[PDB]
């Protein structure tokens, strides 16, 4: 339609185009540039980043003479002058970090924010040294234990730590754990949070809560027959059951905070401190979530703030304000779980370091929030709510994802000056050795989707990737935290140089690295500067795919509804079989004796262990083991494009923790893949 339809939209960052997961061209159209563009909200720049060691050429406009002053983050001043329309460099050799510089004309005066950023992300020294390293990757909600409460925990974390550092490991990686809803325990995707900034008070664990222990009321219900019949129901489950054990919890952490709140002493203190320290970020979160347990016991239907009475949908408006006054206490509850749980995720990261691992724990940041949570009630402006961010439709999910999530606005986030990206990266980089940056393709480009329609209906708005990724190495070395960038799914080819010259890791999937004609490339072929994995949580298990259990499951809950597209993935999963089995034989990671045909095979205990031997032996510099796997698990447990049609992010593991790592087999292939690892 309209030339200027189509000039606004480009100058809006929306792509009129892109190549397809088919390697296909693909055009937008003017009705989805409409509903996006609808969707969206002097001197010198209010930001500017910079490379650390190149010269730092800084453009002035307007006219006359300006004076400068650049005083950087420890408080070094530095003067100039400087002619309107003309270009200076700024002082040689600034540190890096976050910096200000301010223009003045007669009165008026301007300020840009400096960024100094080395080039590439954090490395720990085993890395750098060139070794080869395995951890876990866990969905911390599926560990089963003796102590937990029906849902893996803390507890359970830190159990499993010494486990896997005793066999060599190097870390456990988690999935997201953002916080999410309380009131609606159901709402269980670590990947829709309520805030990225915040903790998931269910993976507290109460048993090491002394609060807990020293209530006389505590203990009178934690030993009623009803209450330890009901724990035992929500831990002997094979599904988490979330409403149960957020129950349980919240019942035993509401009666341990009565005690607490009387203590006078360094507990207290503590707490206070925290909650002084981080300030109104942690207490709107409470606010968020004491309202949101009050709304819930008015109608347990209100699922977010744009479920509320329009008096609590501003988080400025006075009866907000009254309701958190008439609810210091409810309030001070909520306050006190994000204390327990960033204590308690600390103490998991002091021990990964006292058992001398290089990573120790690995972190997830989920790419977006939901669209009625604390972080959306929060600051609105922030979030464009007529849109929604998935992904095009592609190979293995053929009608595209619609995940739900409102995009933060490109243009809000450079007027900051990065500040909500700054934020959310101190939040997920603590008390942690790595990040997982999901979906990290965002850093360019969001598929975008008009509210309410499918994901073909969407296309690409763009970010400011070299800016972007400039934050994210500064932020990572400031941290000591690696990055690894989930570069899977519609990949720009623009990013992927990018990502790997600011040092991002990569993830290699055994299932993906083959070409055209399921050759599968050679474990020695695998790059250095990436993690290989056999699956992920979005994935079958080794033993799903073998079935191809998640085409059968996938066509059965509404995923494939065109059948020769069905029967073609059905036929690629074949041949992928077999190329997968001749590399395996070739590489030498099964032996002689193994079968050669792999229409003829079924899952055994040879071939899963062949399947982990052919990554272990690659030369990705790290290796992600799925328990799951360890297990022969069949189930996976999240589908994606799914919410209620498939229990997604409840599928426990089929062991406890206890029985995995007492039992011959599981010792055994982790012994020899661990072996693998250091002769690599
Ligand atoms: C699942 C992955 O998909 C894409 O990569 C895939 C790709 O699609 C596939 O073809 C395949 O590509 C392969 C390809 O097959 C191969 O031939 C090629 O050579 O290589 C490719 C890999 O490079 O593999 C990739 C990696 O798995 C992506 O590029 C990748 O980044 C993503 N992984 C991560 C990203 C997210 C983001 O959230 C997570 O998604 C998860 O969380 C989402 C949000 O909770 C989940 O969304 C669900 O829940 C929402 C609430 C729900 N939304 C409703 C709810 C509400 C309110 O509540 C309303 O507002 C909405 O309007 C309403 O519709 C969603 O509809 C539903 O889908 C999602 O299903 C789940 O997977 C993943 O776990 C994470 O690891």
């Amino acid at each position: 339609e309209s030339k200027r339809l189509d000039n606004a939209a480009l100058a809006a960052g929306i792509s009129p185009n892109y190549i397809n997961a088919h390697g296909k061209p693909q055009s937008i159209s003017a009705e989805t540039k409409r509903r996006l563009l609808d969707a969206m909200h002097t001197p010198v720049p209010n930001v500017m980043v910079y490379t650390s060691g190149k010269k730092m050429p800084m453009v002035v406009e307007g006219s006359g003479e300006y004076s400068w002053l650049l005083t950087t983050e420890e408080g070094t001043q530095y003067k100039g002058h400087v002619t309107g329309g003309k270009a200076f460099n700024l002082p040689t050799k600034l540190p890096e970090g976050y910096h200000t510089l301010t223009l003045t004309q007669d009165d008026q005066r301007a300020h840009c924010r400096v960024i100094v950023a080395p080039k590439r992300c954090y490395e720990p020294q085993a890395l750098l040294n060139k070794q080869k390293l395995w951890g876990a990757c866990v969905q911390l909600y599926t560990l089963r234990s003796e102590k937990n409460w029906g849902i893996g925990d803390f507890g359970d974390l830190k159990a499993m730590l010494v486990d896997v550092a005793k066999r060599g490991g190097s870390f456990i990686g988690l999935n997201p754990i953002h916080a999410l809803y309380p009131a609606n325990p159901e709402s269980a995707s670590p990947y829709s949070p309520s805030s990225r900034r915040w903790l998931n008070v269910i993976y507290i664990d109460v048993n090491a809560v002394e609060d807990f222990h020293l209530s006389e009321e505590a203990q009178a219900w934690w030993q009623l027959p009803t209450t330890q019949q009901t724990l035992q129901q929500a831990r002997d489950a094979d599904w988490v059951d979330y409403s149960t054990v957020t129950a349980l919890k919240m019942t035993a952490l509401r009666m341990a905070w009565k005690g607490f709140a009387q203590r006078d002493d360094e507990q207290m203190a503590a707490f206070r401190q925290f909650v002084a320290e981080q300030g109104d970020s942690l207490f709107w979160q409470a606010a968020f979530d004491a309202l949101h347990a009050q709304q819930v016991k008015e109608d347990e239907m209100r699922w977010g703030w744009p479920a509320w009475p329009e008096m609590y949908q501003n988080v400025d408006s006075p009866e907000v304000r009254q309701f958190c006054e008439e609810h210091r206490d409810d309030v001070d509850f909520y306050l006190w779980l994000q204390w327990l749980a960033y204590s308690q995720f600390a103490a998991c990261w002091e021990i990964s370091q006292g058992y001398e691992m290089p990573i120790g724990l690995y972190r997830d940041l989920a790419v977006g929030v939901a669209e009625g949570g604390a972080e959306t009630w929060c600051d609105r402006e922030l979030y464009c709510l007529k849109a929604s961010v998935g992904a095009p439709p592609d190979i293995l999910g053929p009608l595209g994802q619609n995940w739900g999530l409102p995009p933060m606005d490109p243009h809000i986030i450079t007027a900051r000056a990065y500040e909500p990206f700054i934020e959310l990266l101190r939040a997920n980089m603590q008390n942690c050795g790595a990040l997982r940056i999901d979906h990290v393709m965002s850093m360019l480009r969001l598929w975008w989707i008009p509210y309410g329609e499918t994901a073909d209906q969407g296309a690409y708005v763009h970010y400011p990737v070299d800016d972007l990724l400039s934050i994210l190495a500064l932020e990572s070395k400031r941290h000591r935290c690696m990055v690894i960038g989930e570069d899977l799914g519609t990949v720009p080819v623009e990013i992927v140089g990018k990502l790997r010259s600011s040092g991002v890791y990569s993830y290699k999937v055994l299932y993906f690295e083959n070409d055209h004609e399921k050759t599968f490339r050679a474990p020695k072929a695998y790059p250095e500067q990436s993690m290989a994995v056999a699956a992920t949580h979005d994935l079958p298990t080794l033993r799903g795919y073998w079935e191809c259990g998640d085409l059968t499951l996938g066509k059965t809950l509404g995923l494939y509804p065109d059948e020769v597209v069905l029967r073609g993935l059905y036929q690629d999963r074949e041949l992928a079989k077999q190329g997968l089995l001749d590399a395996l034989h070739k590489y030498g990671c099964l032996p002689k004796r193994a079968g050669h045909k792999a229409s003829l095979m079924s899952m055994t205990p040879t071939l899963n262990r062949g399947l982990q031997r052919y990554i272990a032996d690659s030369n990705s510099a790290l290796l992600g083991l799925q328990p799951e796997d360890w297990l022969d698990m069949a189930e996976p447990v999240n589908i994606p494009g799914t919410s209620y049609q498939y229990k997604n992010w409840r599928r426990k593991l089929s062991a406890t923790l206890e029985s995995m790592f007492a039992d011959d087999g599981v010792n055994k292939l982790l012994k020899d893949l661990d072996r693998r690892r250091r002769s690599a």
